[PDB]
């Protein structure tokens, strides 16, 4: 990857897959010092020659289309969640994938359609989405309580993959913007740093968030 294993970077201390070698946006320590080391104190990131990878569209926290940028719907939901959240569930949509933002975005809108109008939702139930456009869409956002999983809907955030992911994994954006998500939020305080991550068929009877995603979720920093 484009950070090292040993902790140091910059142009002396190439990673395999980055000359300079950098920091991971999502560790504690992301910032290559003028020493080559990758740190997490006011030293690390402000020096002349000091890279913070925290920032940058590599960053932490990916870009997030709002839902005035996808075009959602009128919407007056005002339930809010206790924060920080203990949990976070991940789920599939069972249905189209996405490449686009146009695609993406009319998807999302189809799903707050489905949610509204065919099962009286008061919004679309994820908190966030993601599609293979390597997007991440918002939803109910981090604040509000959303309805992906009875059981546990009131502790933690929902985030949904679009597409079916029985048979297929997301694209790698895809991964990466959800994990972007997710520490992001831990960054922010959004979510506890000691937080669980639960696939939706942990929580609950359901094939979500189908069979290969969930094997790769397991990978994932955090899961339960
Ligand atoms: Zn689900």
């Amino acid at each position: 990857q484009r950070w090292r294993s040993d902790g140091r970077c910059g142009p002396n201390y190439p990673a395999p897959d980055a000359n300079p070698g950098e920091c991971n946006p999502h560790a504690v320590d992301h910032c290559c010092s003028e020493w080559g080391w990758c740190g997490r104190e006011t030293s690390h990131c402000t020096c002349s020659s000091c890279v913070d990878y925290s920032a940058g569209s590599s960053g932490t926290c990916p870009r997030i289309v709002s839902k005035s940028e996808w075009g959602s719907r009128a919407t007056n939901y005002n339930v809010f969640l206790s924060l920080p959240v203990p949990k976070v569930v991940i789920h599939h949509s069972a249905g189209a994938t996405c490449s686009t933002q146009s695609s993406c975005s009319l998807q999302v809108r189809n799903i707050q359609n489905y949610h509204m109008d065919g099962r009286g939702y008061s919004d679309i139930g994820y908190n966030f989405l993601v599609g293979n456009d390597g997007n991440v869409y918002e939803g109910r956002g981090w604040d509000r309580r959303g309805a992906h999983a009875l059981n546990v809907n009131t502790e933690s955030i929902g985030i949904c993959f679009m597409g079916d992911f029985t048979s297929q994994k997301p694209t790698a954006s895809a991964i990466a913007a959800a994990k972007s998500l997710i520490s992001c939020g831990v960054s922010l305080g959004k979510i506890r740093s000691g937080y669980s991550l639960y696939g939706h068929r942990d929580v609950g009877s359901t094939a979500c968030p189908g069979n290969l995603l969930y094997d790769d979720i397991k990978s994932w920093g955090r899961y339960v």
